[PDB]
């Protein structure tokens, strides 16, 4: 049922004065297009973050980034706490990074990227799944997580990560 | 189906020797306990936010507030775009604010609140429905679609905004 409370102070006022004075303090966060960051965005509790992608550049030099592609969820808040996981599809390396709102992130001058990757791994797997072992590790500047599955995939073609990008582009058609 | 896309210059470079030097160059963004913001936390792209609260500081004067309680959606960049759509069940008004994380979102020196207002709308509706219009209007400094729906639900008592709260109090026992 329609319930409220309130400070008895405003016993005697109506809701009409009482959210003009409210709203009189609060003034206008001007949240409209061009003019929305952390200042003026507001937050959501309880929730978990999804996304077909997710990206970061170095604090370092801002510049050295990298994207994530597939089907991914990070649980934030809710447990287990700090998860991601799902499907790691695609891996992009490289320096600059444009996008990430109504176009996808993209890397503006790519070095590497690896496609096709099938890397899966469950909600409760926690922080040993091997998708959050190997995105995090990479935030972490430590490629170990990723060079040890990529060992895993290219162990079918013969090659490791010793190999080089054109034995196995060679591979790999 | 996994493959590689490479520029021509990294042909006879192994695989761990490019991913050495591109982690080398990124560092470590230190994503860890208390030392996380929006400067190392990396991005979402496709995705929606939600959430069982929604709430938001003034910008003017960093203190008068609101906490929007539910199940809500926002659909962000996703059509319709920019759209919170779902239920409201409470609205809490005041100053400060404290939580969001491991704790819910909390008003700090409450001013008012109301429950059970039993508000939903649809994503379809987009900016049209009441969920919507009622938050979108709260973040404007515009309480006008908060008193419309008000004044629906205190018809059926023989009330409206005009009345006080101990007027609305005793009519809602
Ligand atoms: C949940 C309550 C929210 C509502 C009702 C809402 C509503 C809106 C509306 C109606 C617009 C653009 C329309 C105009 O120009 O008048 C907009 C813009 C925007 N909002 Fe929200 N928003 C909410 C929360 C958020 C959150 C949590 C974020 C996360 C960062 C966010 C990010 C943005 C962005 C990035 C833009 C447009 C920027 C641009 O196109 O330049 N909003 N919002
Ligand atoms: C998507 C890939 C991400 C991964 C793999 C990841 C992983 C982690 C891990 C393992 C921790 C805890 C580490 C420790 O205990 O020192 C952590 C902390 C944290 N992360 Fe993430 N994270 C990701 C993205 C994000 C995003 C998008 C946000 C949103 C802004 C975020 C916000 C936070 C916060 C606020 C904390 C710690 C706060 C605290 O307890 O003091 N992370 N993250």
């Amino acid at each position: 049922a329609f319930s409220v409370n309130y400070d008895s102070s405003f016993g005697g006022y109506s809701i009409h004065d009482y959210l003009g004075q409210w709203a009189s303090t609060f003034g206008d966060v001007n949240h409209t297009n061009g003019n929305v960051t952390d200042a003026n965005s507001g937050g959501f509790y309880g929730g978990s973050l999804s996304g077909s992608q997710y990206a970061i550049s170095s604090t370092a030099n801002q510049v050295t980034a990298f994207v994530a592609g597939g089907n991914l969820t990070y649980t934030l808040f809710n447990e287990p706490a700090h998860t991601l996981y799902g499907q790691l599809d695609s891996l992009s390396f490289g320096d600059g990074l444009s996008g990430g709102d109504t176009s996808p992130y993209s890397i503006q001058v790519p070095d590497v990227s690896f496609g096709g990757l099938n890397l899966s791994s469950l909600q409760a797997q926690g922080h040993d799944g091997v998708v959050h072992q190997v995105v995090y590790g990479l935030m972490s500047g430590d490629t170990g997580a990723l060079e040890t599955a990529l060992n895993g995939i290219l162990d079918d073609y013969g090659l490791s990560v010793n190999s080089t990008f054109d034995q196995v582009a060679a591979a790999t058609a």
